[PDB]
DNA sequence: TACAGATTTTATGTTTAGATCTTTTATGCTTGCTTTTCAAA
């Protein structure tokens, strides 16, 4: 596993290859090379910040591609697991949700998470009723007009 | 206007809610000293 090694030496290139294995833009893989750099040492295991951040930019950027396909998710989560030498799927969770703990507050963060219209997975015109406490919000019981339509078509050819 | 009755005035007692002030005790900072685990050789 890439998670238990202690200390090691990344250079610069390193993060933008692993970016680039996720489809990451040059603003995004910037700023998690930038995350990185700001936060060198004060660092235990390297990888599962960069690995954490990588995940959490990409179910921000890829999250209309996440609500049509829900395999998506674990197909990532697998490609990571494989990085990271891993077999261990909750080691890659606990390395997400470690390092979101740490990227919550920021202002290129909260810039993605506004661009995208991620926040925390929910779009803004759904999370305000979620939040005011609607009896009339959106509920995920009934299937999604355009996944009922896609269906159809997938029943027509 | 006289008058019985009802209410007001003056006067005091009973009980609870809260304020203030003092005295003794917990506690938080200072500073110097000893032990201990964690990021490099």
């Amino acid at each position: 596993s890439l998670l238990v090694k202690k200390y090691c030496k990344m250079t610069t290139e390193e993060i933008i290859r692993l970016c680039n294995d996720f489809e990451l833009p040059r603003e995004v893989a910037y700023k998690i090379v930038d995350e990185y750099n700001i936060n060198a040492s004060r660092l235990v295991c390297p990888w599962q910040l960069v690995c954490g951040l990588v995940l959490n930019c990409t179910f921000i950027v890829f999250n209309e591609r996440r609500r049509k396909d829900p395999r998506i998710d674990h197909f990532i989560v697998s490609k990571m697991c494989s990085l990271m030498l891993t077999s261990k799927v909750d080691d890659v969770i606990e390395c997400v949700k470690l390092v979101k703990e740490l990227i919550i507050g920021e202002k290129w963060f909260r810039d993605l998470q506004i661009r995208y219209d991620d926040f925390d997975g929910i779009r803004y015109d759904e999370i305000i009723f979620r939040k005011l406490g609607s009896m009339l919000q959106t509920t995920n019981i009934l299937v999604t007009d355009d996944q009922y339509n896609i269906w159809k078509k997938r029943i027509e050819m």
